[PDB]
């Protein structure tokens, strides 16, 4: 036998960095959770027992906290570059890395109609992630995205017209509840290496507020002909914004919201049109993915 | 043996609700986690396998279904009082019925500046519950509360003065991060009956959005002593515009960010005044709780 | 306003302790998550900030440390005496302490048909648990539990005889799936204080395997006609062998199995006597409880 | 733009069948979840809002229950390859179906040192999975698994020759716990389709007891050089003991238990060979992977 891949690190270290202007008094605060997985000549620490080769888990996760001190968090696609950059670099026998870095939200509290300096919330458990290799001689890839983001619509989403068979109970509907979570990827050209991630700063915290506004607005705006139709408008929007995305992946739950049919006790009506109270189900539930790029 | 206590009934009915405004066209959708437990003259059902005292808990549940559908599902605290009153008045041996009640936030989407007709989402976690018990003869007994009210605040908060002694090693601070899940609960006076709440229904929504503001103001505006001491002042403040209220309870975490000591790399100052990256912990955390009331 | 009750402490404090015999070389692990919460003169913290009151959350956490360091972490209703027991006596203002402690199952693993020296795994999620109120001047007062227990049986279990009126839907039974998470707990007799618990050491694992054994064997040998009649007739068993158990309380969810109606597709045959293929639930359940205790 | 990847389904389909012998009237149960994603000629579906291309979630559903109806459930294997080939058959347009199916434990129960004949015990969270790949002309693959397998040694496992430099600060140990929740997976050669699949049914339940018992015996025999070192030998005896498996894969995370240091009370003595008090750590957490193969 022979080892034909191999990886290993750290995962689930929690960071919080604060940023205090001394000026104004405002004080900012980014949290994470970051997981850092490296490739390389390290093969023997499995066949051999050789720990020689071994930066030790316990080291790479001092080095996140370091780098986070010497450097800014923000945007995450180019605190990934720099940590992942900075494994490759400083060993030798390290090829690559492989850094996931997961945001959580903590939006600056409102208090009497105005921005407080130094109290947060957390308003939702949506999250914004970046996925970054970094190989050597390969450049920087970077996966942006967002996920947990829970929406319904009420009206306005049908299904109907599919695949009729002997398997097939499902009624056509012309009016249904559609809910999700939403988790999106957009796939960044690749890049040479950190300057040239350096210099695309501005384009990432953009490029996120955008692929959030049109799976917002889309959503809330199409007369749903399907999940499927519904997801390639918003992944259709978004590479027409941004030239330097090669792909945007979507992966949808469809959760089901079913009515209740009460006319069984004294002809209760409630449902079609007269449809109010309904039972969402926590299982089972549709899962409809697709990945778009460029013809 | 003898049976002391006994209860039985439906949990996890997860109910969805959608009111519809011909006139304006704007939908409005309700979503709520239901607890239903009964208590009465069941002990045969326990001791002689008498099933002739048992209200199937399925029967439970449809009765949730057509209530809901009967029934203004706002404010909770209503929509408990009437299905709990239901079950004692229409079976004579039930004599008190406990409901919890737990909604989720479905907020109406803001597109381009505007409130969508039929689009929500979900920001965060946060609930609004209510216990009700409704007990034959001893009239209604209501609990409000939100849960899963996650903030933080990075600055103006102290400990110090506490006790010392051969277990102590905290270091006095006097200046540290705060973080918590606000969980408050506020217990109404006893009321008589349905009629009596239906008689308050406008101090429900009121005295919940009033909790709130009160809770996020004191937590980001105190310069915090202790935990113990910021959430005795929320709860004051409670107490005081709302007469109808006996008590408020509060239950705090306190999620602790440790300061990371980097001094043995490179002399890195990271400490005290200049502490910059920090490490959220996910256990142990202070649990810190108090009942305040009516001197 | 005035505070009413008050309540403060730690929670969630994993704790790992190791026992090795010199003779035998043997090892025996024992790991727990402990909870521990202080009354007493503590209002003073709440209405003045005055922190001289407050032994330090930080401070209970390294308590517990210690004093698991210098006692037998074994059985869990003994630990958690002493270290309430501690609290009230070290320190003259606090009057209270509540202990809660979850032990984790670490099972001596067997290889080649022989028990293993310093193995272990965990088999399943099922905890041990004790609640230990230290009251000065009121004693002790403990609660002991098994949870996390999740059974079942795929038949000779019944459900039929319950009222019917007009939200009844369910038919009546006489062939069920019967499935539970069960949750049981014994209160043990007040005891006058630490030397008297002591006296009674052996009955705790003792009272702990007789729990679990009558439950296992009363759910699988009883031909259930309910929920409610099979629970009453394992706590009847528990009080009767272990005179020192004023009260045995069953909190157990009827986690429902439907059938699923094939006919629709080339007449197959799936229900009542033909039921092969069931669907699982995972909402709603069914909850039933009842405390019993002696006549 | 362009589709340049589908798959929708249906995900987190519960199912549960009972197998009743008439003979000796005893019953075994099998519970499983099961998703199911299909590929083929779909795009239109997105594209063009084109439904007619489209085989419902809801009766993909419907299918998976009849497909367990019947057919045998076990080994996982089997009827995940079953179900697969079934999409790609029946409809033309249909070219991939992927399955994945997770086991849940249902363990007879021992009542009096026997076999009961229809009680069932889950006896830990560790689960028996299958990925199931058929693809149109390009045969069955299939990668098979066991997960959430809990351990811990309490000795017998060392780390030390590790890199360091200025980014190290953990110290060389020759004697630690070791712990982790063991993932392991093998991949079957590639089969030409059902009939093959079936001829090698009776190596699947035998593999993976192979993997799980040569996993157990390494973890709790080895004299533990690392993680990396202890992975290594359990893929090297799975892949000498079948011939058919291509490819073992582990992912390991290290869950660490940090000794506490509690000599800054008394003197009191917990470190090195002191140590019988641990702190188990949340997180962060080391995680290994590491895919053996052939040479
Ligand atoms: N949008 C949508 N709804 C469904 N309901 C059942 N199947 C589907 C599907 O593929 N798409
Ligand atoms: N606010 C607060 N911080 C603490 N840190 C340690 N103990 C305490 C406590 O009781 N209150
Ligand atoms: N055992 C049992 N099954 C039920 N199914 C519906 N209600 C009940 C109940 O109270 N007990
Ligand atoms: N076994 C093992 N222990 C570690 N502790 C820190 N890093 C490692 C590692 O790579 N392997």
């Amino acid at each position: 036998s022979a080892v034909k891949a191999a990886r290993y690190g750290k995962d689930n270290v929690r960071v919080y960095k604060v940023h205090k202007d001394e000026k104004t008094g405002v004080q900012t605060v980014y949290e994470m959770t970051v997981c850092v997985l490296l490739e390389g000549e390290i093969e023997t620490s499995y066949t051999k027992a050789d720990n020689s080769v071994i930066v030790a888990t316990d080291s790479i996760k001092n080095t996140i906290y370091i780098t986070a001190k010497q450097n800014p968090v923000t945007p995450p696609e180019l605190f990934g570059s720099i940590l992942g950059t900075h494994f490759i670099e400083k060993y030798n026998h390290i090829h690559a890395a492989h850094v996931n870095i997961v945001c959580h939200r903590w939006t600056r509290m409102d208090i009497d109609g105005k921005p407080h300096p130094h109290s947060f919330i957390r308003d939702s458990e949506e999250k914004r992630n970046v996925q970054v290799d970094v190989v050597e001689g390969k450049g920087i890839d970077i996966k942006s995205s967002l996920s947990g983001l829970t929406v319904l619509k009420s009206t306005n989403s049908q299904f109907w017209g599919f695949l009729r068979d002997e398997y097939t109970t499902l009624k056509e509907t012309w009016d249904r509840i559609l809910s999700t979570d939403v988790d999106a990827t957009w796939q960044w050209k690749n890049f040479s290496g950190l300057q040239e991630v350096r210099s695309h700063v501005p384009k990432f915290d953009a490029t996120w507020a955008t692929a959030r506004e049109v799976t917002l607005k889309t959503f809330a705006e199409d007369n749903s002909a399907s999940v499927q139709a519904t997801m390639y408008k918003m992944a259709e929007q978004i590479l027409a914004r941004q030239q330097l995305i090669e792909t945007v992946e979507y992966s949808l739950p469809n959760k089901h919201y079913f009515e209740i049919d009460l006319s069984w006790h004294k002809g209760l009506q409630n449902t079609g049109k007269n449809a109010e109270v309904f039972a969402p189900q926590s299982d089972p539930n549709g899962l409809i993915k697709c990945t778009v790029g460029r013809s």
